[PDB]
């Protein structure tokens, strides 16, 4: 029996000019993402910058098709948040034996 993990990562571009303005664009969208989808989200790199950031989210399930479909729906949702653009993205699916 395997545990399946989806890992989504993306480069966001924002029009911000301060770290506080940038957080106000990104954090509320990630909080909405967490409320709507069963994911763990994180701000990963570029945290010293105002205009770009690498973020991601992951999720776990026992059905790889459900994990992937949910991950792609959550990614579409993130691109619809506005405030920032999803400039580049990557999807991954890993399986772990239990």
């Amino acid at each position: 029996m395997k545990a399946y993990l989806g890992l989504y990562t993306a480069r966001l571009e924002t029009p911000a000019r301060s770290l506080k303005e940038k957080r106000a664009l990104i954090k509320p969208a990630l909080e909405r993402l967490k409320a709507r989808f069963p994911v763990s989200a994180a701000r990963l790199y570029g945290l010293d910058a105002w205009g770009y950031e690498v973020v991601g989210f992951t999720l776990l399930g026992n059905d790889p098709a459900w994990v992937e479909e949910t991950m792609r729906a959550a990614a579409r949702f993130l691109a619809e948040a506005g405030g920032f653009q999803v400039a580049l993205e990557e999807f991954r699916l890993e399986a772990f034996e239990l």
